């Protein structure tokens, strides 16, 4: 217990710091915006349970204050830390990632709908009137209702899908996602054996409503509507436009801040890996 070793502890210290750092990177610069994005994020959390995983097998010794910072932390240290942070990243990091790429995917085909708008607004039969094409633009909303009302990995957010499967949750862990995620009672789905938390569909479903609400189209399939008429249901319509966009954002701050959460834990491990470097370089006088 008298042989010190600051050589191999500076090697094994150093090696934890760098696959420390590299997985935070990636963590900080890649966007939850696709599968192939998150793959690499969960990648990087491999990577770094793994760098746990060597340094607790290393020997190096924590003072007394840097266990105390590990335990409170994180609530055979090293060990604890490791599943702990692990626990994070799967179940709750992993799963806001999903929810993030799922819902990018969801709001795009949505803005894609609204470019072809401009399309479906014409010329009224004078200039105190417009003629929209209803019809159009009912049956794209429509369509996508239909796409995205299905359960399979276009819709789920809870849980993570992959392989084969549905993977469903039980009802208890589906509502309290459901919760966290601060969506409408319509997003959970029971599917076979349990249960999803899906997109929300409620303010396309109030659109396709509100247009049905202006009256029957004409012969050609398209409404003529005076200029007040026309300007107040655009007006509603860019109000669930809001909602969408308003959810998206609820989403996406969330994400940021399991991400945050997550980054903090990386903090904690990085100050006491660069504390135990400075001890293991300090020569007390
Ligand atoms: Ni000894």
């Amino acid at each position: 217990g008298h042989m010190e070793h600051r050589g191999t502890d500076i090697i094994s210290l150093s090696q934890a710091a760098t696959k420390i750092h590299q997985a935070q990177q990636t963590l900080q610069s890649t966007p939850p915006i696709s599968e192939e994005n998150n793959d690499e994020r969960t990648l990087a959390r491999q990577q770094l349970t793994s760098s746990l995983n060597a340094l607790a097998k290393s020997g190096v010794s924590l003072s007394a204050e840097q266990n105390e910072n590990l335990r409170s932390a994180f609530s055979e240290i090293w060990d604890m830390v490791s599943q702990n942070i692990s626990a994070i990243g799967d179940s709750y990091l992993g799963v806001y990632e999903n929810v993030v790429a799922v819902y990018t995917d969801f709001y795009q085909a949505f803005s894609d709908i609204l470019s072809k708008m401009g399309g479906w607004l014409l010329p009224g039969k004078d200039g105190n009137t417009v003629k929209l094409d209803v019809t159009s633009l009912k049956n794209d909303l429509n369509s996508l209702v239909n796409k995205y009302n299905q359960i399979n990995s276009n819709t789920v957010l809870f849980p993570a899908q992959s392989g084969s499967g549905v993977k469903v949750a039980t009802e208890a862990e589906a509502r309290q996602w459901l919760s966290e995620l601060n969506l409408p009672n319509s997003s959970l789905k029971s599917y076979g054996s349990g249960y999803v938390v899906t997109v929300d569909l409620t303010p396309l479903q109030k659109m396709v409503q509100d247009i049905d609400g202006l009256g029957a189209p004409g012969k050609d399939s398209k409404l003529e509507m005076d200029n007040a008429k026309y300007q107040a249901w655009q007006s509603g319509f860019k109000a669930q436009e809001e909602n969408m966009k308003t959810t998206l954002q609820t989403l996406t701050q969330k994400y940021s801040n399991a991400n945050s959460l997550y980054d903090n834990l990386v903090k904690v491990l990085s100050s006491t890996i660069s504390s135990s470097l400075e001890t293991a370089k300090s020569f007390l006088q």
